[PDB]
């Protein structure tokens, strides 16, 4: 089974430090990073990368270390 990472909004990042950290961790364009970034701000979470559950694990850590809460879990 394939497994998703997901980024929760949280109060204190800015928005425009979570739209340059997509870009700069997965290599998104900038329209991409923003729409989930927003994503994320208005729903409250978002899936933001996919693949398999070691490679997840690998963008939560990097998450992690740019601020951000991301967790992982497998899609269904
Ligand atoms: N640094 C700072 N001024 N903090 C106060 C909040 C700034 C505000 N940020 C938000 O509204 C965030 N909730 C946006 C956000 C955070 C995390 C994630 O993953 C997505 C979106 C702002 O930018 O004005
Ligand atoms: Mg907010
Ligand atoms: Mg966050
Ligand atoms: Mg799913």
């Amino acid at each position: 089974a394939p497994w998703v990472t997901i980024v929760w909004d949280d109060p204190v990042n800015l928005m425009s430090y979570v739209t340059y950290v997509f870009q700069k961790l997965f290599g998104y364009s900038e329209p991409h990073a923003t729409k989930l970034m927003l994503q994320v701000h208005n729903e409250g979470k978002a899936v933001v990368s996919a693949g398999s559950r070691e490679s997840m694990e690998v963008d939560v850590s990097k998450l992690h270390a740019a601020g951000l809460w991301a967790t992982m879990q497998q899609d269904r």
